[PDB]
């Protein structure tokens, strides 16, 4: 047989993949690092166990398999291989996704001190990734550091495609318009970038909460109560919940993110600190009509030192049995 099985939970993989070591584990899959003998390099292999098992797993698994082919960008996951060990639709149980092995996820990187050259490099790439997604008609809406990976050479990839409802979820990076069920447009994703950036500086999650109720409170306690023309776009029930919580002035950006947090010894670093704080103050903006756009974020001085036309301006429900077959066929391409 082409496949062999190992306990990791059982991984049943193609024989080219050697010496599996578990490296990750979310609701969606276990991920192993492995050596790929055919390509002569290391890969990450994610097992999606019976993903047609509910609407949630199914939609995500299915959607991300289709979207794979609609993207082609170094800052967005590319698949090396897609496979199932099972040979028939009836036997079908598991999907394995193979990609390049990176060195770390953003959670890990966030915990480090990074200079501005790196910090800004990570961010330029997130924005190039997101720019790519948007040009393909994909607004992500759920960008977060545990789905973002990095290499030692500071290169970065976004691994998932976001949102499009029960099962037996980290929300901290979601935009107000997502937190409050409003219309959104492409700059919804800018907010999540500003949350990841804030976190890189502060080393704490900007807006923690048990659910959207606490989370909103952390938003307003820091950025202050939003403005009139923001309310006008809230559904009347959310509007009135939102027009009735304790108000806040909200702290300026130098209180939010003091010099203390920034590499700021040399003149170069004092200047980069000011510019990083300028971008933060432009991205973490409650009201989307006043939030910076992806293209303006890419022209910001903190980010534009990396700018490269080639990188920036580039390419482009169901029952469980219905999902099993949709996903099977996709895997079979
Ligand atoms: C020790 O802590 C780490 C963390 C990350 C790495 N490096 C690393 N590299 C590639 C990855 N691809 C995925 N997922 C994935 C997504 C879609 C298709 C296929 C996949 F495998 N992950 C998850 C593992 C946990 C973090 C993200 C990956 N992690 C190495 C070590």
């Amino acid at each position: 047989n082409q496949f062999y099985s190992v306990e990791v939970s059982t991984f049943t993989v193609l024989k080219r993949y050697q010496n599996l070591k578990p490296i990750g584990s979310g609701a969606q899959g276990i991920v192993c690092a492995a050596y790929d003998a055919v390509l002569d390099r290391n890969v990450a292999i994610k097992k999606l166990s019976r993903p047609f098992q509910n609407q949630t797993h199914a939609k995500r698994a299915y959607r991300e398999l289709v979207l794979m082919k609609c993207v082609n960008h170094k800052n967005i996951i590319s698949l090396l291989n897609v496979f199932t060990p099972q040979k028939t639709l009836e036997e079908f149980q598991d999907v394995y996704l193979v990609m390049e092995l990176m060195d770390a996820n953003l959670c890990q990187v966030i915990q480090m001190e990074l200079d501005h050259e790196r910090m800004s490099y990570l961010l330029y790439q997130m924005l190039c990734g997101i720019k790519h997604l948007h040009s393909a008609g994909i607004i992500h809406r759920d960008l977060k550091p545990s789905n973002i990976v990095v290499k030692s050479d500071c290169t970065l990839k976004i691994l998932d495609f976001g949102l499009a409802s029960f099962m037996m979820v980290t929300r901290y990076y979601r935009a107000p318009e997502v937190i409050l069920g409003m219309g959104y447009k492409e700059n919804v994703d800018i907010w999540s970038v500003g949350c990841i950036m804030g976190e890189m500086v502060r080393h704490k999650i900007l807006f923690p909460g048990r659910d959207y109720i606490d989370q909103w409170n952390k938003v307003i306690e820091q950025l202050g109560t939003p403005c009139p023309e923001f309310m006008k776009k809230l559904q009347p029930t959310v509007r009135n919940y939102v027009e009735n919580r304790p108000k806040y002035a909200g702290l300026t950006f130098p209180k939010l993110f003091p010099d203390s947090l920034f590499p700021a010894d040399s003149e170069h670093n004092k200047l980069k600190a000011s510019q990083a704080r300028d971008l933060l103050s432009k991205m973490l903006v409650i009201d989307p009509a006043k939030r910076i756009s992806v293209d303006d974020a890419l022209q910001h001085p903190y980010i534009n030192v990396w700018y490269d036309p080639a990188e920036v301006e580039a390419p482009p429900e169901h029952t469980i049995e219905e999902w099993k077959e949709l996903i099977y066929k996709e895997v079979m391409n």
